[PDB]
């Protein structure tokens, strides 16, 4: 098996991952914004960017925001949602958490959230986190509430890619 760095390099060559902002580097101990993760998902799952539509009210969520076409694509696909449903705030510069990433990936991979999940996750996420751990996307000791490291995100994305590639329909 590949190291995390090798998985990063493979996903970067494939156009799925980028360097930490302002770099081309793996920076495996750093964290990742929800905007960046939306782009990962689009690339990972072959989603279509959506230009000229804005489903959120965040300040500076507009045509000049590079991430909007990706955020809109993951929104249309049902993978990501507002952080604050009432204010329709996506929190694009907020950091993606382990449990948020788990929900995205479980949903994209059509995995069933675990009924009666018992774990550290926030209530809404227990079933998703559980399903993600059971599927090997995150280790059992990951803190669901924590910001995911780039290592964790590389390892999860790489595993989701491998799973998805087991359908003859994979892009
Ligand atoms: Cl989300």
């Amino acid at each position: 098996a590949k190291t995390t760095q090798e998985k990063f390099d493979a996903l970067k060559e494939a156009g799925v991952f980028s360097g930490y902002p302002g770099t081309t580097d793996a920076k495996l101990g750093q964290d990742m914004t929800r905007a960046e993760f939306a782009k990962v998902l689009v690339k990972l799952f072959g989603l279509k960017e959506i230009h000229g539509q804005y489903s959120y009210k965040d300040k500076n969520y507009d045509a000049k925001n590079w991430a909007a076409p990706f955020i809109e694509a993951v929104t249309a696909e049902g993978l990501m949602q507002a952080k604050d449903l009432t204010k329709k705030i996506f929190d694009f510069n907020g950091k993606i958490t382990v449990e948020e990433a788990s929900k995205t990936l479980v949903t994209a991979l059509k995995l069933e959230p675990v009924k009666d999940a018992q774990n550290k996750a926030t209530d809404w996420a227990k079933g998703y986190f559980e399903a993600a751990v059971n599927a090997g996307l995150f280790s059992k000791d990951a803190n669901p509430k924590a910001n995911a490291t780039r290592a964790q995100l590389v390892e999860a994305a790489f595993a989701a890619d491998e799973m998805s590639k087991g359908s003859g329909s994979h892009h």
